[PDB]
């Protein structure tokens, strides 16, 4: 019910081996270590989770841009890209959430659909 | 080796039935028909070309953004967004044209892949 | 009335000396020129026109993305960055056209106030 | 040399009223609150910080998108939108953080100068 896609717009290309963490907000408001991975040659993280635990709740993923433009030799201006939203069961059942990275800004959207 | 993605950034969905008229630049400088079609249910126009037509050159991928935005009742800025670029056989041989759509706002990028 | 604005993102700057150039669609279908200059050091481009002279109609505004990232050392995707709409339909406007740049992709969006 | 800019993409116009929670990284790995604000009818906040105070550090930029989008009745995907950066490691600068909001989407950038 949840992949992660990740591009590059510096180079025209997906973001490979960008490490990917994905948490969900507990009862007492902290954030718990939920799924992670790493882009695809694709720049995509599928398999994250199954339906069954991917329950109504507050989730973040963050996206290890930082790390992703050393490794390019360039100087990137955030530590990370941070995407929070509410799963909510009415609504459709699958969700992307796209990133687009350059060194000093991102754009990111999700594509929710049944 | 040519693909058009379009995404709506209001709806978090595609953009489906979104007319696409792509062109390729003539001698005398005009922009010649080249393929169109609408966007699918994911948002994707698969395809316009092949590998043996789609030759060297600088090409028009033309979205009709304004029937989209106006089909939704939603008033929106533009008359259509364009994407101008020259196809170079020394790059990558795949070309995905994605744009992400909201009223008054886009965003384009290429992703080029081999 | 008309004001463009333009922000590098690889840089997290203004996109400084950039060309642009204003059309207007003419009553024969073509683009007319209307008017053109370049950015600041600032990003910014100011005085295109005039409320008197910038009437209703479908104006082209064209960024040239291409030249500018040549410039940086970076074969850049695009030829240029085209924002076309429709101007001064319901009286006048002030229009920002904005974009933020980058090699392979940007995002352009307008401010429009009414006076 | 902290200001912060929000656009609304759905009514091209200033994101009016967005509230802004800045935050820094303390000693102990905690996000101590910083300063916060509101956009102004330019769609600015301006005011949060001062040359001083605006020491070296990791900073979050928490631009409450959620509640701006319900109150023009959209109910939006994300939270918020959290901006995150080391600042003022090589010496003071001064940073704008703009952001483009839609229902479903943002985009954000920084315009880092020295003064
Ligand atoms: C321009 C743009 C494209 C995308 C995009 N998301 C995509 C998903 C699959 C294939 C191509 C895609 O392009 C995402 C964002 C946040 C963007 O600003
Ligand atoms: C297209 C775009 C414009 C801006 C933008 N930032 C601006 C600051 C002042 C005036 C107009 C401005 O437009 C910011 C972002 C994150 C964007 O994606």
């Amino acid at each position: 019910p949840l992949m992660v896609k990740v591009l590059d717009a510096v180079r025209g290309s997906p973001a490979i081996n960008v490490a990917v963490h994905v948490f969900r907000k507990a009862a007492d408001d902290t954030w718990e270590p939920f799924a992670s991975g790493k882009t695809s040659e694709s720049g995509e993280l599928h398999g994250l989770t199954t339906e069954e635990e991917f329950v109504e709740g507050i989730y973040k993923v963050e996206i290890d841009t930082k790390s992703y433009w050393k490794a390019l030799g360039i100087s990137p201006f955030h530590e990370h890209a941070e995407v929070v939203f509410t799963a909510n069961d009415s609504g459709p059942r699958r969700y992307t959430i796209a990133a687009l990275l350059s060194p000093y800004s991102y754009s990111t959207t999700a594509v929710v659909t049944n």
